[PDB]
């Protein structure tokens, strides 16, 4: 299945987001990240891929598909608008066995404050 994530200026939750900030798929999945208004990209959060999974990181502006295949939960963020939050999650399979890593790595604030309620929409 492919699935679409765009990269904001604004949106319900703010500014500076990832709609959908959560996301769930099956491994094998496709996710295309799109920054829809320019400046923006996708980066892997350090400490929030699991095991078997690559770190990938987008030009700015690309529109950037990624296979998910590891199962467990990814952090993922707008590498110049981290800082102010833009950040999403995306979980790849059911019951994640990277969530105890996950919700221990460090963020900005505004980013962990959006990261936990990403978290918790997937009922984690
Ligand atoms: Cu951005």
């Amino acid at each position: 299945a492919d699935f679409e994530v765009h990269m904001l200026n604004k949106g319900k939750d703010g500014a500076f987001v990832f709609e959908p900030a959560s996301l769930k798929v099956a491994p094998g999945d496709t996710v295309t990240f799109i920054p829809k208004d320019k400046g923006h990209n996708v980066e892997t959060i350090k400490g929030m891929i699991p095991d078997g999974a690559e770190a990938f990181k987008s030009k700015i502006n690309e529109n950037y598909k990624v296979t998910f295949t590891a199962p467990g939960v990814y952090g993922v963020k707008c590498t110049p608008h981290y800082g102010m939050g833009m950040v999403g999650v995306v979980q790849v399979g059911d019951a994640p066995a990277n969530l105890e890593a996950v919700k221990g790595a460090k963020n900005p604030k505004k980013a962990q404050e959006r990261l936990d309620a990403a978290l918790a929409a997937l009922g984690n």
